[PDB]
């Protein structure tokens, strides 16, 4: 039982668009005794499993992606939206519900024989972390999992990653 | 000479973001898990010892070790950011560029008083957003114990544009 971490998840409306039903998660990273927990959560499938590099997924993935890195004694690698890395990067596009996005990694950010936790704060439909997962395996990666804090379960963004890839989500909102 | 194999790490990218900018790229040693761990040390050397309750990161490059050092401190982390870019109620510093304006925001229920602060980004440079980042922290009731940036760009002077009460350390000058 997480009800203390799920109590402090804050729903926002509309944020960063109409339509989305934004949870945010400030309020526990804000308070060491739920990020303590938090980041327990995340890390328990995967105890004494050799972690080279934790992948966190864009800004908000960064804060306890890194986090994760470092309780590891992994290395960090961003992924970014298109044009965010300075570097010179591999890129995948990948179609949403209306448009499609495109996501980057820096090309020597993995080597081949890697292995590698994919992050995110929150899994919604999925077609983010499929899209990561792709630009790992490219790199030579192989992924151990993907850790999420939070899977918003009505959209069943498991259903879009790949049977291969071993998926943790710690809240089902 | 731990610090000399960070220092040859950093990456310079030219033209990024915005053409004319020598962007300072820190990847290198995020990816690496032993430089990454001598960065970390690195940042907190001065701050282990001073009860700091909260850090908070400026913007997105700030998240990636920002966090780490809340993780590290057994402290909260609080994200600053540009203008609306925070999903929660905010406050926000208005602060004066070169070239015009820029704000920056935090949560209204970030920071409160008695809270004892460190302020981190990756890099210092014009010091322009450190200092409204200290005023924000302060109006909220924060004291800064100190700022810890990876990076000072040394030429750009932003020490001086960081008021004199707070401690800053920087672990390279670049
Ligand atoms: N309701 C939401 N609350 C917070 N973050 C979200 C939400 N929906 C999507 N995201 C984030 O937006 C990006 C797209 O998610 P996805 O639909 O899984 O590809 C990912 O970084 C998600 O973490
Ligand atoms: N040359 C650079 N390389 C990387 N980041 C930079 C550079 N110059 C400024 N920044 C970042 O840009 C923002 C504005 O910096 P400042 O001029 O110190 O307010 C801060 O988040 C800095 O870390
Ligand atoms: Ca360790
Ligand atoms: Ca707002």
């Amino acid at each position: 039982a997480l009800e203390t971490l799920k109590q402090a998840i804050r729903t926002v409306p509309d944020f960063p668009e109409p339509g989305i039903q934004f949870k945010d998660i400030t309020p526990v990273l804000g308070h060491p005794e739920l990020l303590r927990l938090a980041i327990e959560a995340l890390l328990e499938p995967f105890q004494e499993q050799e972690i080279t590099k934790v992948v966190g997924i864009e800004s908000r993935g960064f804060i306890l992606g890194g986090m994760l890195a470092h309780h590891l004694d992994a290395g960090f690698v961003p992924v970014r939206k298109k044009g965010k890395l300075p570097y010179q990067t591999l890129a995948e596009s990948y179609q949403l519900e209306y448009g499609t996005d495109t996501i980057e990694m820096h090309i020597d950010a993995i080597e081949p024989g890697d292995r590698v936790l994919i992050h995110d704060d929150v899994i919604a439909t999925g077609g983010t972390a499929e899209a990561t997962i792709r630009l790992v395996e490219r790199a030579g990666g192989e992924v151990v999992g993907c850790a999420f804090l939070i899977e918003l379960t009505g959209l069943q963004g498991r259903k879009r990653l790949p049977a291969h890839v071993p998926v943790h989500t710690v809240l089902q909102l």
